[PDB]
């Protein structure tokens, strides 16, 4: 594979499609690869990792619980709700709820969770709070600034989420373990990845091309660094958009001391 940055490039050439990156050492918020990083992207899926930072939080502050139990009815669920539509007899936790919302993009269950933070507007100014003046939520053709971000805002985030005393140490872990636990692109990346590499991943994809992944890598099975990636405005297939991160994922790889 060529450096990272040749192979964004490349990526960008291929897809006819705007790639945002960044990498991030996760201890120290170290910039090691920038391109488009303060672009906008849609966040599709991606913002459920940021609205259970923020249920967190609210357990933090004793204001909820991951244990509570939620009883929903039918007719609250919307498109993609493998895990909730499980559930309408017996409700799911809070805990549980973050749970599918992450590792299953379960939509229903990440609706639920944003009502109980103050929907869309309650999740903004959260992102505020932290620091985080750029991200919005406000629930995919180009001017459309409504629930995107930018590559330096989310790896930001996430590392403030995930290492700064914002969260407590047990909701840190938590939120970590969760990514760790994906079960859409998690098993399939290992599947490809050297022995002794690391992942943890939220993943998502929207209208237009847009696909996107925040993950945790690195060697020595060590969450070393923020990977943040995020295509828009490309006519390419879902099979050649996940090929194409893959390959930046690849670039990485080889050349990873920088
Ligand atoms: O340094 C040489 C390394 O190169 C290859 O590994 C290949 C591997 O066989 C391939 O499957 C992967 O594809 C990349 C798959 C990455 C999966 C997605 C990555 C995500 C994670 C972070 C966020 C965005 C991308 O590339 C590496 C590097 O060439 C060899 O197989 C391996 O023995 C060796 O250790
Ligand atoms: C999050 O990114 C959601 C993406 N797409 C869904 C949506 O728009 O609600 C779909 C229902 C597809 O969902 C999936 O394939 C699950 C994995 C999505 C992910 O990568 O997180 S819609 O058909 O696009």
């Amino acid at each position: 594979s060529p450096q990272p940055l040749e192979q964004i490039k490349l990526s960008e050439s291929q897809l006819s499609g705007r790639v945002g990156m960044i990498e991030m050492d996760l201890a120290s918020g170290r910039t090691l690869t920038a391109w488009r990083a303060d672009e906008r992207f849609p966040m599709m899926s991606t913002f459920k990792v940021v609205l259970c930072g923020a249920v967190l939080a609210r357990v933090d502050a004793g204001d909820e619980q991951l244990e509570r139990k939620i009883h929903y009815r039918q007719q609250d669920l919307v498109d993609y709700s493998p895990v909730s539509e499980k559930h309408l007899a017996d409700g799911m936790t809070v805990g549980e709820l973050c749970a599918a919302a992450i590792t299953m993009s379960d939509n229903s269950a990440a609706n639920l969770l944003l009502a109980t933070v103050g929907g869309p507007a309650g999740l903004t100014a959260f992102l505020r709070q932290i620091g985080d003046n750029v991200t919005r939520l406000d629930h995919a053709l180009p001017g459309d600034a409504r629930d995107t971000t930018t590559p330096a805002s989310m790896a930001a985030t996430l590392r403030k989420l995930l290492t700064s005393q914002r969260l407590s140490a047990r909701s840190q872990r938590q939120l970590l373990q969760w990514m760790v636990d994906d079960r859409v692109a998690g098993p399939l990346i290992r599947s490809v990845l050297p022995a002794g590499w690391f992942i943890a991943d939220k993943t998502g994809a929207g209208e237009r091309g847009a696909r996107g992944i925040v993950a945790l890598l690195g060697p020595n099975n060590k969450a070393e660094r923020i990977v943040v990636i995020y295509l828009r405005d490309t006519p390419a297939s879902m099979a050649e958009r996940n090929q194409q991160i893959a390959g930046i994922g690849a670039a990485l790889i080889e050349h990873w001391q920088r």
